[PDB]
C-alpha cells in the first residue's frame, strides 16, 4: 500500500532517503496488534481513529483528554492519515493530567496496570506500550518499565527534551526498554533530543503532524513524537510476524538506516528506525 503527500515522517519511515512524501507499508497494517498509549488520555471519537480507539484505565476524575498531547501520541501510533499502523487496536491509560503532568506513583500504578490488563485484551500478533513522558532518574520508575517488557509487552520511551544524556531520566534509563531520541526532516538530530548510550534508535520528532483533541490536527515536536512512530512499528512489524514483544527494539536497530543522522555524538547510535518495505 501506499500513503501519497504523507506527513514527513511516516515517509522518512519507508524510505532510504530524506525527502520523500510517499509513506509505502503493507496492507496488514497492524490489525491483530495492540497499542497502549500511557499519557493524558485519547479523544476516541475522532474520526481518524475509526472507532478504532477506547479508554482503558483513567487515574484522574475523567477518561477525557484534555491535553491534547495523549491523542497526538496515538494519532502517530494508529491514526488513519497520521499513523504507522493504521489498523492497529488503542488503549488508552491516562496517567497524565490535563495539564500535562503526573506523580511517579501514578504512572508507576499505569505500567503495572497494562501488565495485568492485556491478559484480558485479544491481541493475537501482540502488545505494545507506549509512554512518551520522563523526569528525573528513578530506580522505582526504571523498575515498573522492566517489569512491563518482562510481561511480554514491547516498550517504547521517549528519551527526553533536554538535549542531554538521557541517563539522567527516566524511564529513558531503563536498559531494558526501547529508548527512542528525535530526528528532523533533514536527517539531523533535533535540537532538543537527549542522546547517550543508552537510546536504542531514533525516529522522527521535529514538526510532527497527528490528530488533536476537538476533532482537529496540529503539528509539536518532542522525542513524545518519535516514540509513537517506533511503536507502531513495532505493532506494524509483530502482525507481519518479523519479530516478537521481547526482540522487537532489537530487531528494529539491526533492520535500521545506519549512519543517516548528522549532529550525534560520539557514543549515541546512529541508526533511524525503517520498516524495510519491498512491492
Ligand atoms: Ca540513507
Ligand atoms: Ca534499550
Amino acid at each position: 500500500a501506499a500513503q501519497t503527500n504523507a506527513p514527513w515522517g511516516l515517509a522518512r519511515i519507508s524510505s532510504t532517503s530524506p525527502g520523500t512524501s510517499t509513506y509505502y507499508y503493507d496492507e496488514s497494517a497492524g490489525q491483530g496488534s495492540c497499542v497502549y498509549v500511557i499519557d493524558t488520555g485519547i479523544e476516541a471519537s475522532h474520526p481518524e481513529f475509526e472507532g478504532r480507539a477506547q479508554m482503558v484505565k483513567t487515574y484522574y476524575y475523567s477518561s477525557r483528554d484534555g491535553n491534547g498531547h495523549g491523542t497526538h501520541c496515538a494519532g502517530t501510533v494508529g491514526s488513519r492519515t497520521y499513523g504507522v499502523a493504521k489498523k492497529t487496536q488503542l488503549f488508552g491509560v491516562k496517567v497524565l493530567d490535563d495539564n500535562g503532568s503526573g506523580q511517579y506513583s501514578t504512572i508507576i500504578a499505569g505500567m503495572d496496570f497494562v501488565a495485568s490488563d492485556k491478559n484480558n485484551r485479544n491481541c493475537p500478533k501482540g502488545v505494545v506500550a507506549s509512554l512518551s513522558l520522563g523526569g528525573g532518574y528513578s530506580s522505582s520508575v526504571n523498575s515498573a518499565a522492566a517489569r512491563l517488557q518482562s510481561s511480554g509487552v514491547m516498550v517504547a520511551v521517549a528519551a527526553g527534551n533536554n538535549n542531554a544524556d538521557a541517563r539522567n531520566y527516566s524511564p529513558a534509563s531503563e536498559p531494558s526498554v526501547c529508548t527512542v531520541g528525535a530526528s528532523d526532516r533533514y536527517d539531523r538530530r533535533s535540537s532538543f533530543s537527549n542522546y547517550g548510550s543508552v537510546l536504542d534508535i531514533f525516529g522522527p520528532g521535529t514538526s510532527i503532524l497527528s490528530t488533536w483533541i476537538g476533532g482537529s490536527t496540529r503539528s509539536i515536536s518532542g522525542t513524545s513524537m518519535a516514540t509513537p512512530h517506533v511503536a507502531g512499528l513495532a505493532a506494524y512489524l509483530m502482525t507481519l510476524g518479523k519479530t516478537t514483544a521481547a526482540s522487537a527494539c532489537r530487531y528494529i536497530a539491526d533492520t535500521a538506516n545506519k549512519g543517516d543522522l548528522s549532529n550525534i555524538p560520539f557514543g549515541t547510535v546512529n541508526l533511524l528506525a525503517y520498516n524495510n518495505y519491498q512491492a
